[PDB]
């Protein structure tokens, strides 16, 4: 279906739904919580969303945002994703999980419909993923279908770096384009019928989790959706 | 292999390598001339081409750009497309050829060795395309494998239009993204093996067309390359 929305900043946040440990903080979407002193808090998910479903049978779409990931160690844990799944879809896990999935079915694929880009800033040991800090594109796990090397100069360059999230609804295709400022980019892209996996409505919106000694936040965000007939 | 280069404008076109009829002209590329009144010359093909190659082998890119088409007619012709190309390719015939393809050859697959990103501002019916005008992905023939409608209301806002085109080399997928400030936003994907097409060195540039009454012009460019190594 046709659904289209701006967000310069996040001074208005009217149509954008919290749950879990996210909320709206400085002009952003601040997806974990910090206590008192600015300190982020262990073990925390939240999800920041779009509040109104939208459906994928004969869609295109095209998304952009700005974010920041806020570290204070050289061991952030554990990421961000943009993501989409039905609309009732809750906050899961906290951890390495992302807030997306949960343990006893995060890489079972027949148990999860959800579908994401991930931003992974720890190393997880307990499934199988890259030795070095990375990019994904999740289908229905934690696991990730496609995945890329994300340099470390740019996980902690504290810099507004932009994501571009694009579904061609013809060709079947995901696909994620990430640049920073005077820093590195990033293509990843994946052959996926989303509208076999959510034949009908879902929500978009952002999951972020800890971890430790990192907040995630998004600045600014837009989207559009088109009819491919 | 990998590089990376950064016109933030065209003050300076070091390293851009011109054909045809294209010049630098007030800090951006233009890609078809103009007489010393500025009227748009008919019949005319012209490249704008970095000038160091590069190799697909194992290899990802991103490129962005920001361009302009002038418009002195409700009739515009032809377009312009951003391009790969082999070594030494010459600049192809005007018209709605684009400048990157001969009468003879233009749909045959076998007998081309390109791939663009096209901006259609002339229905053609010399050959198959759609019946309004077009973003197409074109993969050695002029009729695109995937193409979508270019609204007119974008094709004539005389706005600095953004476009986004990345190559995934692990997936061997294609995406261009295309945005107008508040206007339309494109999404096309295509699967190609890009190295099977070019096993040596490739440039990448612009070619542009007429026609008549259009010029098409470059503002802005940059483009990176890493191993997926
Ligand atoms: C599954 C999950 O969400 N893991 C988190 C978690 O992982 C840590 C944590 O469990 C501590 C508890 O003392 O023990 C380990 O450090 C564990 O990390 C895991 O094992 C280590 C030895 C490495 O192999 C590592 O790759 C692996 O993930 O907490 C961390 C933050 O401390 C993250 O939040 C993980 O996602
Ligand atoms: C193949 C090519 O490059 N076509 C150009 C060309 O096409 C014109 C042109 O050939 C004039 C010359 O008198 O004759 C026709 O107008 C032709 O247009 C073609 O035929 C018409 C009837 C339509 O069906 C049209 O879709 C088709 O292109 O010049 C035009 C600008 O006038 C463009 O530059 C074409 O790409
Ligand atoms: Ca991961
Ligand atoms: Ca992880
Ligand atoms: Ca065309
Ligand atoms: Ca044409």
């Amino acid at each position: 279906s046709e659904l289209s929305f701006n967000y310069p900043n996040f001074q208005s946040v009217e149509d954008i739904t919290f749950q879990g440990g996210a909320s709206p903080r400085n002009e952003t979407l601040q997806l974990t919580p910090t206590d008192s002193n600015g300190i982020p808090i262990r073990q925390r998910a939240g999800h920041a969303v779009y509040s109104q479903p939208f459906q994928l049978r004969d869609t295109s779409f095209y998304t952009t945002f700005t974010f920041v990931i806020r570290t204070t160690s050289n061991s952030p844990a554990d990421g961000f994703a943009i993501f989409i799944a039905p609309p009732d879809f809750p906050v899961k896990r906290y951890g390495g999980y992302l807030g997306l999935f949960e343990p006893n079915t995060a890489t079972n694929t027949s148990a999860n419909k959800v579908v994401a880009v991930e931003f992974d800033t720890w190393v997880n040991t307990e499934w199988k993923e890259p030795r070095y800090r990375h990019i994904g594109i999740d289908v229905n796990s934690i696991v990730s279908v496609r995945v890329t090397r994300w340099q470390d100069k740019d996980v902690f360059s504290r810099s507004i770096a932009t994501a571009h999230v694009g579904y061609d609804g013809i060709s079947k295709i995901l696909t994620a384009f990430v640049t920073y400022p005077d820093g590195g980019n990033y293509v990843l892209s994946h052959v996926v019928d989303l509208a076999e996996i959510f034949p009908g409505d879902v929500r978009i919106g952002f999951s972020g989790a800890t971890g430790q000694y990192e907040t995630q936040y998004i600045h600014s965000w837009s989207f559009s959706s088109t009819s491919t007939n």
